């Protein structure tokens, strides 16, 4: 009763393929960034490389809900997805932008992920239901170091925020764009998704030491 197409459906199937390689990549990816991270800030390394494996068991986690849909997930298409924010992030990390890495990995697309975990939970499947609740408790369970960070470094990190900001944000609605006739087979719309994000970007950024007003230029950048 939870969704219009049936989970067994090939429609449905389909659909999954394309959004479950896109988590996986993405908590690969997320692996990977907060590894690359910590060579930056080597005086967090051990809070970074444990948010590192965090996510690592997070995308296994994912894997088996592709599996017991009987779904194999197109890897590629999730990597051609990501591949704006992903180079941006590695252009940014090679030139040492510790600021830029951070508020597209903790910021931009913590917030992403969280929005789609919480709009997927009420129309997942009972098994997927349960491993994507784990995850959402574990992301509320732990520190966001890079929110932290970016806070008790806002005054000299603030100008370089609002450059990335505007180079990566408008990237997300492009993915939201691309993504939102499979999220539709899944159950989930692209209005909820666009708010859960909004919110939890917003409330970053305010956490960080952004203004009401700073806040509504820098979220609504690029729609």
């Amino acid at each position: 009763v939870r969704t219009e197409f049936d989970y067994s459906s090939e429609i449905y199937k389909d659909a999954y393929s394309r959004i479950n390689a896109i988590v996986i990549e993405g908590e690969q990816e997320a692996y990977s960034n907060y590894l690359q991270m910590a060579e930056l800030l080597p005086e967090d390394k051990e809070e970074l490389t444990r948010l590192a494996k965090m996510e690592n068991r997070h995308k296994k986690g994912f894997q088996a809900c592709g599996n017991n849909l009987q779904v194999n997930p197109d890897m590629p298409y999730a990597q051609e997805f990501f591949a704006g924010l992903h180079g941006n992030f590695q252009h940014a990390f090679s030139e040492g932008k510790v600021v830029t890495c951070l508020l597209i990995q903790a910021l931009i697309i913590e917030a992403f992920a969280i929005a789609a975990y919480n709009i997927y939970i009420p129309v997942a499947d009972d098994f997927a239901r349960k491993i994507t609740e784990g995850v959402v408790k574990d992301e509320y369970t732990h520190l966001n170091y890079g929110e932290e960070w970016l806070k008790a470094n806002f005054a000299t990190a603030k100008e370089e925020l609002e450059q990335a900001n505007k180079e990566n944000l408008p990237l997300v609605w492009k993915m939201l764009n691309q993504v939102q006739g499979d999220a539709k087979v899944l159950g989930m719309e692209k209005e909820a998704l666009v708010e859960d994000f909004m919110i939890s970007y917003g409330e970053a950024l305010s956490n960080i030491g952004f203004s009401t007003r700073e806040i509504m230029r820098m979220s609504s950048y690029g729609l």
